[PDB]
């Protein structure tokens, strides 16, 4: 059915007798839980020969899915890819078709081109080793830390930011802030409560990061994070997985891409293995960075706080889905499934 769909909006836009026939390459990820990427292949005969093609869809969750976020605008992820690859060189998928009705599939999709290239990966978390990221020479780790960083520099540097990418909206900030509050309760309709956030958002409130909400905002990726990056030589060839994509102050993307990769450095420690302590480092991250836009960038603490409540959002949801599905046992306390709030607790016992 999304085959039969792709295949139909084919036979729309390729010669009458190419015939397009669809089929699932990939419709799951690596431990079987049905995926919103999907990989496609498409066959068609073009002047009595077979041409063959990747599609990537990426569907809107359903209910009954258990999604991640309260709501979806897929319209807005394929906007915000489309306009990046019309005004900078950050490498992004050339987007295909959107169907924004959901008549079609039951739920909104869109359409991508297929990029090759290799991830540093989720499963097992890259600071697992044993994959070709880990495994690499620290100068192929630090090219592509760097080209990663530069990437995000050059989408943070696309000018007049709220204009160009105004269907995405006191600042920016405080909106912003207001919506990860919305999928905190979201979360909570599906796990239980966490006093451990709770407290973590008046802690956020009474110590909001007023120089940097007040400064000019720029695009922001969002899950903005090496793992959601195509990479072929260790350059990135796709930026990817544009939901968390909104406008807001640039501390919000890079303290997450430091974060992320200190979550994975502690999922790595509790498997007792040493993980990539050399990778992603703040003071690296903030150089390069600096370095490349000429913009010094406000303290990333309280930014570091708030990438730890979104962290532990996902883990509420990906709890809620696991329990749902019978996978796993509900804790009883959602906290056991936060494996980074012993970073948090000593982040907020901090005083900046
Ligand atoms: N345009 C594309 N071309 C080739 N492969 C892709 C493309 N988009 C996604 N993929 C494959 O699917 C994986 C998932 O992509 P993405 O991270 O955007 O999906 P997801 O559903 O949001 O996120 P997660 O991996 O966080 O569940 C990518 O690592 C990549 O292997
Ligand atoms: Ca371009
Ligand atoms: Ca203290
Ligand atoms: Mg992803
Ligand atoms: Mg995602």
């Amino acid at each position: 059915t999304l085959p039969a769909v792709i295949s139909r909006w084919l036979s729309s836009v390729l010669p009458g007798g190419a015939a397009p026939e669809v089929t699932v390459e990939s419709g799951v990820d690596s431990t079987g839980m049905s995926s919103e990427t999907i990989i496609l292949t498409a066959r068609w005969q073009q002047d009595g020969r077979s041409i063959q093609q990747k599609l990537v869809a990426r569907v809107a969750p359903a209910a009954e899915d258990v999604p991640v976020f309260p709501t979806y605008r897929l319209d807005h992820q394929f906007e915000v890819i489309r306009l990046v690859g019309e005004l900078t060189d950050v490498p992004v998928p050339r987007v295909r078709w959107i169907e924004t009705t959901g008549d079609v599939l039951g739920t909104p999709f869109f359409l991508m081109d297929y990029v090759e290239g290799v991830v540093p990966p989720d499963v097992m978390p890259y600071t697992f080793g044993d994959n070709w990221f880990a495994d690499a020479p620290a100068e192929r780790q630090r090219q592509l830390q760097d080209a990663t960083v530069a990437a995000l520099a050059t989408l943070h540097s696309i000018p007049n930011a709220q204009n160009t990418f105004s269907f995405l909206t006191d600042t920016t900030l405080h909106r912003h802030f207001n919506w990860v509050r919305s999928w905190y309760d979201f979360a909570v309709e599906g796990i239980g409560r966490s006093p451990l956030l709770e407290r973590t958002f008046e802690w956020l409130q009474s110590h909001w990061p007023d120089d940097a909400a007040a400064r000019e905002p720029v695009l922001l990726w969002g899950d903005a994070r090496v793992g959601n990056v195509l990479y072929r030589d260790f350059q990135p060839v796709a930026v990817l997985d544009w939901e968390m994509v909104a406008l807001g102050p640039r501390e919000l993307d890079v303290a997450w891409m430091i974060f992320a990769h200190r979550v994975f450095q502690e999922l790595a420690g509790l498997a007792t293995l040493p993980g990539l302590p050399e990778v992603m480092r703040e003071d690296d991250v903030r150089a390069t960075y600096q370095a490349l836009t000429g913009v010094e960038l406000g303290d990333l603490h309280w930014f570091y706080v708030y990438s730890g409540v979104m962290w532990a959002c996902v883990f509420m949801r990906t709890g809620a889905r696991r329990v749902h599905f019978g996978e796993i046992e509900k804790p009883d306390d959602v906290e056991s499934l936060f494996y980074h709030a012993g970073l948090m607790k000593h982040l907020l016992g901090e005083e900046h």
